[PDB]
């Protein structure tokens, strides 16, 4: 027991096993195991035992990108809301793109606020639709996601 799929996806979480000649004609196959469960998880690999790891909960309830190396940014941040910028409007222009954990806003500065969503890709793409434009009467600059590494 040795070369060692440890699945974590959104289908099974659970590990399977198998052995092989190398240990890439493990992962060549494992990979075809977890595609063929719904996973690509972290694709992790350990070598001084030869286990794997599949964690796809990286992409849901933790998180990572392939940009470089956090989610997008530490929590979600609004400013420049200075006509009016206060946290209903803020908890429910970001509400439809998911829920909120938390979320704040300063009266001083003008119009600055931070919120906590966990998925940093429904946050991503609230830096697609909600940032570089107008939130209920301002000039806006908005950033969103959970963490992880700056």
């Amino acid at each position: 027991m040795q070369y060692k799929l440890i699945l974590n996806g959104k289908t099974l979480k659970g590990e399977t096993t198998t052995e092989a000649v190398d240990a890439a004609t493990a992962e060549k196959v494992f990979k075809q195991y977890a595609n063929d469960n719904g996973v690509d998880g972290e694709w992790t690999y350990d070598d001084a035992t030869k286990t794997f790891t599949v964690t796809e909960g990286s992409h849901h309830h933790h998180h990572h990108m392939h940009r470089d190396s956090c989610p997008l940014d530490c929590k979600v941040y609004v400013g420049n809301l200075g006509n009016n910028g206060n946290k209903t409007e803020l908890e429910r222009a970001f509400g439809y793109y998911g829920p909120l954990r938390s979320v704040w806003v300063a009266r001083n500065p003008p119009g600055f606020a931070f919120v906590e969503f966990e998925d940093p890709r429904d946050a991503a793409d609230a830096v697609r639709d909600l940032d570089g434009r107008t939130l209920c009467g301002c000039r806006v600059r908005v950033e969103l996601s959970n963490g992880e590494k700056r």
